[PDB]
């Protein structure tokens, strides 16, 4: 069996075993994929919460930011794998915004040095991922980045919801590229997940608000159905969506109440 | 393995081994699932077609149109599956409009009893099949339809436009009932895929402008396409089909997934 | 001054003075539009109505569902406004559902000539009065029809919400063909308004509000595009909702 | 009247006579409205070209990168206007992406500093010329931004389409802000318009089949020579006739979003 057996695929944006990233790579590793993981801050930490999955897999650092750690990355990653493979998978699970842009803090008030760090971090990174990771990919290979849906207006979310909008257009003309290399590219739009980054009554009311729409319910405490619909995407079940958005989120974006 | 193992699926709208419904079916049957078959009017050649299916299926009848057809499904499936079984998946690949709602013919000529049998058959009977078969679905089931994006209008597609629209609406509505079974019903919007479906429209409009559109609007889609569109080839709409009827999209429902090629996230 | 200066203007969908297409009419009239109005089944009821808005306007039956008063539509109109006049403007305020596609009534247990009738009035006719008034209107024109959003499936709409999305497809289409005569073709997508056909926390999603009981605002958005002042917008829907469908919450 | 009658308005984005704002500007004029006007490098220039408006008006400097442009632009506007008078409407027509991000430059080699200095100006600046002047805006008032529909991916327009998504965004998070004011905050999404931006984004045939293009799929057509419809359109939410809507977005585009072909 296996959904994803065989396929190489690289997984960044694991923080915690709460971090929607470690059950991608969980489910993924069930699912028969040989995988490499990236971390960004706390590596050695990092690695003990990846000790944590079914299967060992490399670990390499990488700071979105850094132009370094960009540079080197598709090299670092043949190493890992074993020079003459490439890879089939790329998830970017990677998101950030001060807390200024964030949630009681006025609007008006974040300044743009940190609005433009926030972007760089959660829109501009999936560009400059896939840039560094395509010249190492398989024809019908698959890149999956993390979206949370920016298309109405919402309490806290802020400037983030830009953000979010902003990796909505990047996801459209990264799929052009990818396309060259017979390579998908899409966004999973997650309800939202009880995680390190996620973290009074205006959050509260809001994120009530999925399992009511849902038709399916809505549980923020299991990673597993966001998870499983990423690996769907690395599979060879979706051959001919990309620069697109699958919803992960119990049909609630589908219901206005 | 098999994607599909052991899951038990009812998939209508073969008519010929080039229909959509045949190669969903047929990657169905590849990926380990038992299946029941509908057909509508020519039965003695629906059989024909389908015995060309990998392995065996018990062929129903079914006009959509038909309230008896409807009334005596679900009993008619479950003498087919055996008792004490239920279905985890549905495929609705049907879909009609009258010659007057289509093609080259003008936009305000259609009457409105043409069109009406085109959303009937085309949309309403989509929350009528969810209607007699949620009954005798397993929880975790998946309810799957056949979309056309009707979000822009565009040459020929005219009136059935009008009906996928409606169809994206039933959606909604029949995911609500669904939800309650602890099953999803979704939508696929194919790219264009040379089915027999278009045929006599296309032929009609030969000679005149909307032959030349239809064959502009058609290939502007592997052109959008950032990783090509090819209509002589189902397959890549069959799985995605399969994708929705298995465990792998669990999270998803009342929705819409695009097997096009991603056309319809670019302008050109 | 008056936005509507000089136009002649269709308006369809007046029942009672709490009508949508009520509030258009006067605002309209307030404007310098010079009217044309047509009534369904209670005619000397509607001209009761009619009566109560600021200047005089003939009174035309018209059932959407019936082919012979669509046929001869037009002549009956170019006689009210008189020889050598067109319309540059059509505003459809019409719609229905059976009792069995709304509300309480199972989703499903809806019969097909219910939904047909409710799809018939609600949207195939926003396409049968384009046809039947195009051929009478002025290049510059505009046909603007009421929806209300359907983007996503609510509780109680059901059906109607079906009608609604197909109405915005048959808009679209409309569109294609009104170009072809100068004309624009759109939608008003209105918040609910206290009205007869019937009509909470819409307030609470609208950055600016929203008050039921007025159907001012809407009836001035109406009157906005049949203006000259939105002149390249087509196909389109407007929402005229307070920003609500802009809000998650 | 005069659709915008004893409106006080301020008009940002006017760089040439071809400009939006320029239009924008003039038909505002037209219907009744008093203007401010503000303007980026060129002032010297800006001010001969806004000779050229129907009626005189204050041009004050502004850019938009500059925060002691914009911790005084209220008090400057005020000056502008008189004490105790305070704006009706506000025009946001500003846009810009360094080369990198913006062509046949490949879309991978824009280096983040750029993009980023883009979207400061694109979409940002929307925001923050919200927090600047609606402490000086009347209830009732509209504010007006310049859109191109992002909605989907296209040669050329890179990655100024990232910044226009984001403007978007922007633009119903400014409507939240707004509403406290009784303020409202829209978008106009445009067809292509012959401006100094537009040039650019060879050169003359890919206008010509743009031209093209758009027109065809433009129910009611488009003549990109011609600014006015898409003015009108910005008067149009800028008057008191498009009062219940805000965080949208208004399409001036003949239609042509509304039709695959
Ligand atoms: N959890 C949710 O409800 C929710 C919903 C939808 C989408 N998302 C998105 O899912 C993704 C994962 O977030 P999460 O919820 O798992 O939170 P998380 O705390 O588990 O993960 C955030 C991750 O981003 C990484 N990161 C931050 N800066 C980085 C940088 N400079 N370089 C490389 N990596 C960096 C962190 O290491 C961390 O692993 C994010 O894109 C988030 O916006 C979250
Ligand atoms: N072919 C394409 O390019 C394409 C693209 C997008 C969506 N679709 C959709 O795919 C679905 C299947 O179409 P297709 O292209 O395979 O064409 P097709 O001709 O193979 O299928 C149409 C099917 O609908 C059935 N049908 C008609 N009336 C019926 C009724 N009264 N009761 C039961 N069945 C009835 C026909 O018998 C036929 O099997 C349709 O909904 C169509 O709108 C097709
Ligand atoms: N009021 C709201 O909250 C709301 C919101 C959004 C959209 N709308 C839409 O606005 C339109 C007007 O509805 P309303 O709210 O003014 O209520 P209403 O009862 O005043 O309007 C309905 C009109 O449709 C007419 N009608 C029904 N069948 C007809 C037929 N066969 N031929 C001709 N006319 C027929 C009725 O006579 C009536 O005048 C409808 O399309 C409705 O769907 C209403
Ligand atoms: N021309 C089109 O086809 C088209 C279509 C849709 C939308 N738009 C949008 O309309 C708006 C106006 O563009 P245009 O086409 O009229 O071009 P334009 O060149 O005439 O005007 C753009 C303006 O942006 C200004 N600007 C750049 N950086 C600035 C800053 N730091 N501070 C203040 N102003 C700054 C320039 O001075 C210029 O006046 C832009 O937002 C653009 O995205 C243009
Ligand atoms: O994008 C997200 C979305 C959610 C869902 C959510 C949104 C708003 C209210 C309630 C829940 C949860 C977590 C998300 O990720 C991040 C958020 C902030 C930062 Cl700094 C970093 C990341 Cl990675
Ligand atoms: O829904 C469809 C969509 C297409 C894609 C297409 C559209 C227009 C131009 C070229 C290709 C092709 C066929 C489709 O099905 C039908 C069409 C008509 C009838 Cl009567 C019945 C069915 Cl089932
Ligand atoms: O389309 C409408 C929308 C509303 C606003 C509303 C929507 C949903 C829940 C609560 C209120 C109100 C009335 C509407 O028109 C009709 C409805 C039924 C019938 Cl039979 C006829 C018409 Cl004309
Ligand atoms: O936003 C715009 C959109 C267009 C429409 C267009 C799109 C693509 C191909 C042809 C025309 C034209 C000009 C636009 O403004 C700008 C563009 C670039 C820069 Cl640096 C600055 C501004 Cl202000």
């Amino acid at each position: 069996t296996g959904l994803l057996d065989g396929k190489r695929i690289l997984v960044s944006g694991i923080i915690t075993d709460s971090s929607i990233a470690f059950h991608i790579a969980r489910v993924a590793q069930e699912q028969g994929a040989q995988l490499v993981l990236t971390g960004f801050d706390r590596l050695r930490l990092i690695q003990r919460i990846t000790d944590r999955l079914p299967a060992k897999a490399p670990l390499l650092e990488l700071d979105v930011q850094n132009e370094e750690h960009l540079a080197s990355l598709a090299g670092r990653v043949t190493e890992a794998i074993g020079a003459g493979n490439k890879l089939d998978g790329v998830v970017h699970s990677i998101g950030f915004m001060p807390q200024t842009g964030m949630g009681i803090n006025p609007f008006f008030d974040a300044p743009y040095a940190d609005v433009s760090k926030g972007i760089h971090i959660s829109a501009y990174s999936y560009a400059s991922m896939a840039k560094a990771l395509l010249p190492i990919m398989n024809p019908g290979g698959s890149i999956v980045g993390m979206d949370f849906d920016p298309s109405r207006a919402m309490p806290a979310y802020n400037w983030m919801t830009v953000a979010k909008s902003a990796l909505e257009s990047v996801n459209r003309f990264v799929a052009r590229e990818a396309g060259k290399y017979g390579v998908r590219s899409n966004l999973v739009a997650a309800g939202p997940i009880r995680t390190l980054a996620m973290s009074g009554a205006q959050i509260q009311l809001l994120e009530e608000g999925w399992d009511q729409r849902a038709p399916i319910g809505w549980n923020m405490k299991d990673a597993t159905p966001v998870a499983k619909t990423v690996c769907a995407l690395l599979s060879d079940w979706l051959p001919a969506t990309t620069g697109d958005i699958i919803y992960a989120d119990g049909g609630a974006h589908t219901q206005l109440l």
